[PDB]
Order: structure tokens, then C-alpha cells, then sequence
């Protein structure tokens, strides 16, 4: 599909056996996640942006469904104010900024 | 064009009648600049991002050119750690989500 940007790409996802809504967001290197008790191990990490750094739990190879595309890859969880889709799960769906 | 997302989607700006190179970001509704040298008056104004909120200089109807595309609209000038160009200036060339 092809979604326009006057409002915040938002779509659903689902992982973990769970559904929710995340940015599709271009600007992300990687996807991060609102704090969720996902299993496994994981890295810690800190990730910047605007205001800073927060700190997140890294787990590796979590399959996300967007918008029913499949992607397996890493996923970072933490106290982001959103959930965050970014490139290394947005190429694995195909997606292109097209202008 | 077409541009995937293997790599950061970044791109050279105009501003100011100064080059510049530039992050398009959906994830954020605003264009926030790195410090830098603009004419005309402008207001101070807060921004958040993931890491907290920071302080900007709002300028309204810059002309500012992306990758050959003109746009006229409000740039955010301050400790961003780096260019990004948001949604309110996407929208003006005409850039969508695609896959
Ligand atoms: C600043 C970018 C280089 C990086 N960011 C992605 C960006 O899209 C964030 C993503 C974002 C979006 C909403 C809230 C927090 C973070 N947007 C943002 O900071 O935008 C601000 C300017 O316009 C406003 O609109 C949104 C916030 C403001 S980030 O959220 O900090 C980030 C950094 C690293 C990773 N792996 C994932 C995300």
C-alpha cells in the first residue's frame, strides 16, 4: 500500500503474540518497543535521540508482523513514548519513501 | 525517486541559501535543525523526542529545498543530534510510504 504522511504513520503490528500500533518511522535505525516482558536473553543498550539517551533491553531475532509482512529481527524494549518501526524491520517489508 | 532503507535515508537540503545534508524521518512530525544561522525573527519553543525535551528557535515559512523538491514551512533549529526533516515538510514534496 502506499501511506500518506499528514498524520503519523501508524499501523499494527503484532509480536509476541500480541497486537499493537507503531511509527513507521525512517529516521529510526531500529525498532523499539514500549516496555513488554518478552522471554529470552538480551544486551543491554542505550539509544539516542532527541532529549537523549534511555536505556533498553536488546533481543535478537523477534518475528513482527506489520500490516501482515513478516520480519524477523532485532527488537529493542524500553521506555520509549512510542513503538517504533524503524530500517532494519522496514527493509524486510519492502518499504520505500517515494517523492 | 525511490529510495530504500538499507542505509540512512539521508539527503542534501538547501536552507538559507547553505547545503546542508539531512535525515528524512517520518517518525517525526517537525523539521529540527542543528544549530546554525537563520534571518528573520523567530520564537523559542520545546520539542520532545525519546530521550526528553530540548529547547528550540521555531522559525515559520522558510523556503528550504529537499533533494531538489522546494518546500516553504517552520524549521526548529537546536541541539537535535542531527538533521531531520519531518513530516510538515514531507508532506510539502510530496513523499510517501510505500510497500
Ligand atoms: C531523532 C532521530 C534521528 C531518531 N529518532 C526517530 C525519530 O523519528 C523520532 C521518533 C519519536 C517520535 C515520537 C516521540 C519520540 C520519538 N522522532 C522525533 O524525535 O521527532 C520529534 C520532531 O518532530 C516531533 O514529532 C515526534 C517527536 C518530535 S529516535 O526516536 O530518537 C530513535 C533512535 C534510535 C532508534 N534505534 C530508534 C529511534
Amino acid at each position: 500500500p502506499q501511506i500518506t504522511l499528514w498524520k503519523r504513520p501508524l499501523v499494527t503490528i503484532k509480536i509476541g503474540g500480541q497486537l499493537k500500533e507503531a511509527l513507521l518511522d525512517t529516521g529510526a535505525d531500529d525498532t523499539v518497543l514500549e516496555e513488554m516482558n518478552l522471554p529470552g536473553r538480551w544486551k543491554p543498550k542505550m539509544i539516542g535521540g532527541i532529549g537523549g539517551f534511555i536505556k533498553v533491553r536488546q533481543y535478537d531475532q523477534i518475528l513482527i508482523e506489520i500490516c501482515g509482512h513478516k520480519a524477523i529481527g532485532t527488537v529493542l524494549v524500553g521506555p520509549t513514548p512510542i513503538n517504533i518501526i524503524g530500517r532494519n524491520l522496514l527493509t524486510q517489508i519492502g518499504c520505500t519513501l517515494n517523492f
